[PDB]
């Protein structure tokens, strides 16, 4: 059944370990599962993979969802035996303390635990404080520095949110981490998947992009620009999801009310005519499109809009709580409505419409 | 042997905050029900375990099995829990963590939310979230959606935490350690009591007690049911095992057991402290001085039972608790349990009115 | 008649002089009304009277509302005549400037204002701050230390609010003070005066309990619950009503019906007593507002740990501005209240209260 082996791919690369600068293991669970759907697969030095879908050799159609999420590095073991580590993009450090993590040492994975000094140890004043991540560590259950090499620990060693991955509300919501943006990539192998095997034809060539390293500077973006010399993009990324109660201004989209289509950001300002023909695909093909609007966040597209001459690039996002945490939330129909959007976009995105855009 | 580890598991994984205990308590009784000779209760929901001996001297252990937990306290109108805390809790500690609630339709799922930083003024970024302006997000989208998942104030709800070992089986993670880990050993020594033959100059109450991280509730109303001569509690000690001190945590994770000396409930009875101690140097077993100068024990209030009764608190080493995840000690348990034993062995009639 | 006695005795206890620690006068008020409706009467040293309505030996039910109020206690009279106070049961400090009190010497009652040193005699700087507790007084309209001692008052004299008991819009609302817990104790009351009243039968002895020490300590709960050693508790109060324009820290509405605590900083509940209690309610049609109090607790703290434990519920009266001089609650909830107390102690039986446990 293929509903069963779209769940088992959501399922694996949400529990995939793959935090920014090592993504490999869910890279290949990519290509493993592309394998009898792409027409090539070319890759960029960083790590990104690229997932070819032949037509016309232009225009050149860029689809980028990245597959790293945040994480951890270990910075030093302590003479006691704990870990201390630096960040793997951006954290919010008030949910980090007390969280799981999973160390991946050359001995396998090694689990822990973020803690800090109990503030029963503290000063009365310093309570009341806001403990700070570089105040944190990570405890393996290790009794002294010796115990804690036992384990295979080194400087330089990656980590990750422990998370598992399930479904809740009557098979409506996904519940785990890495959906930013775990949930792209699923949503553009989704699309090139459908195209194939429902022999749906498109007038251009559509590279399909798990780039790595967004969450610590759009750095496989860049690279991946590069290589594929695009025409067009489509970036498909997650939103803060405005569901919490408190203005609606400042996070428009909700959960389950479609995707989102990004109006402006703090790294692109998208191609107008762009953003209106996704609008009017959208309505059209009566898909929900909720606008939206990142006032302090970037994605891949701040990088791939402007490789060489420029590109013109659109933004189209999953609605998703509480991102760049151990666990969050999304709604499958949203996905299902991103990747019907998607592949209405790419059969209408024909040569003539796309310079049309410029 | 798999028996042990399977209620260890079990234990630490099941349903059972404060007021909400009678999951946990079921899983005790079933364990019991081949190594108790007689089983009585008070009407709070603390079971009692009886391993008959002499009529007296009556040496009461106890072992809470409720777990630091919440309540629901409402729902909003866009399909939010709010939530007001069982148990003391460090605020610090609850954003982003799974839970599970107890409806009447059966266990919902949840995730401890606040509002997003990036939607708050520059100046309350810095600000720690208190826990009266967190919610727990079910996966709902509007107070009809929440509804149908069966959720009523009133609701009690825990975290969710699976029980595994690491460290190459020596060190066992998971929730609500604090303190069924207690009951673990107090259940363990009766049993082990029984299967060896081990004779006992006296009878062991051994109580798994409701409401102690509320109160010390269940433990008054034990205290009141048994009518002890003596008391052996067991609970979980803080153990200073994090960088940065020593001071104010002693106890260190896989160097034994706790004998605590000085708590803000009790003051032990300095004959019996000293007997433990004794018992615990001629048997071999390492054992810990503890001081705990901002906490208390169910035996706060059994050694103020009538008039009085010695008491002494025996504690396991734990790292974080009242939080989702702690660590402990499968050696230090182990010695606990050994510990126990031997003073159940020792405690008769004479040596129990010396104390006094 | 019956309609007038009922709220003559309201009157009469909201206007009665019972500070935490000197209730006799309200306890020998709820005496008086109830010598012809209670099978016996039985105390506690501490002052608690409680009414008793014979049927089976067992289960004991225990109903419990606390007769003493919020109040003062005279502290020193100043060399000008002036009363300094402190506190008997929790008073927040901007509900006291300006307020008049009554102290009960053994002349009799000494009519007063709370005051304090007036802001214009203060530096700039400490204007905008909020006057203490500690730092205000009582004037009684003396001019001297001798004047004040004239009218008969001594350190640790009684103070009580002053403040007289009406009922406003069109009869549907009560106003006055001490409805923290003297509702209560007339909820109990009229419901044993119309179980004899009317010979509604019940299995079971109840104890109706007008307990006193409550809001300086659960004091009376716990002495009153040894003497009575209950199977089952009601505990009557008033729930602090969130009318006021955060739903979720204070879930009652006046008007909307009695309220069923399901925890509270002193007990968390049993829980199959308290699904009893809705089914009961709503069965009965009787609307019930579920509530919880983060903050505040209960004479059940003290009564569920009575012996071996009790299995005890709160059912409240969502009353506005508690803990103040005036406050206001609906007649329509009390009555309701007295309802579902009946439904409930009908149906309380030996069985029932065993499957409790
Ligand atoms: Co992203
Ligand atoms: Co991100
Ligand atoms: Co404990
Ligand atoms: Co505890
Ligand atoms: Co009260
Ligand atoms: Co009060």
């Amino acid at each position: 059944s293929n509903a069963d082996k779209s769940m088992e791919l959501m399922k694996t690369l949400m529990e995939a370990f793959g935090p920014s600068g090592f993504e490999r293991e869910v890279n290949a669970i990519c290509k493993e599962y592309m394998e009898p759907y792409a027409d090539e697969v070319v890759v960029d030095k960083l790590g990104s993979v690229t997932f070819i879908a032949k037509g016309n050799d232009r225009p050149r159609i860029l689809m980028a969802g990245h597959t790293d999420e945040v994480g951890f590095i270990v910075s030093s073991i302590s003479k006691e035996g704990y870990l201390t580590f630096n960040t793997l993009g951006g954290w919010w450090s008030q949910v980090l303390l007390g969280q799981r993590v999973v160390v991946r040492t050359c001995k396998g994975m090694v689990h822990g635990i973020i803690a800090s000094k109990p503030p029963h140890i503290l000063p009365p004043d310093e309570r009341k404080k806001i403990v700070e991540a570089r105040d944190m560590f990570i405890d393996i259950g290790a009794t002294s520095e010796e115990e804690a090499e036992e384990s295979g620990v080194k400087v330089g060693d990656p980590i990750v949110p422990w998370s598992p991955f399930s479904v809740i509300q009557n098979g409506r919501v996904a519940m785990g981490k890495a959906f930013d943006d775990r949930i792209g990539a699923f949503v553009l192998m989704e699309a090139i998947r459908r195209m194939k095997d429902q022999g749906i034809e498109h007038p251009n060539t559509v590279y399909g992009s798990a780039t790595v390293q967004e969450e610590v500077g759009l750095r496989g973006a860049q690279t991946t620009a590069h290589v594929v010399d695009p025409d067009v993009a489509l970036v498909l990324e997650v939103d803060i999801a405005g569901d919490v109660p408190g203005k609606p201004h400042e996070a428009l989209t909700k959960m389950g009310k479609g995707p989102g289509l990004v109006t402006y950001d703090r790294s692109m300002i998208p191609n107008q005519p762009l953003k209106e023909f996704v609008i009017n695909v959208a309505k059209q093909a009566q898909i929900p499109l909720q606008l939206s609007q990142m006032s302090g966040g970037g994605t891949d597209a701040g990088r791939i809009h402007m490789n060489r001459a420029g590109c013109p690039s659109v933004v189209i996002t999953i609605p998703t709580r509480h991102i760049h945490s151990h666990v969050g939330l999304l709604s499958l129909k949203d996905t299902e409505n991103a990747i019907r959007l998607v592949i209405e976009l790419i059969k209408r995105l024909d040569l003539e419409t796309v310079e049309g855009f410029t």
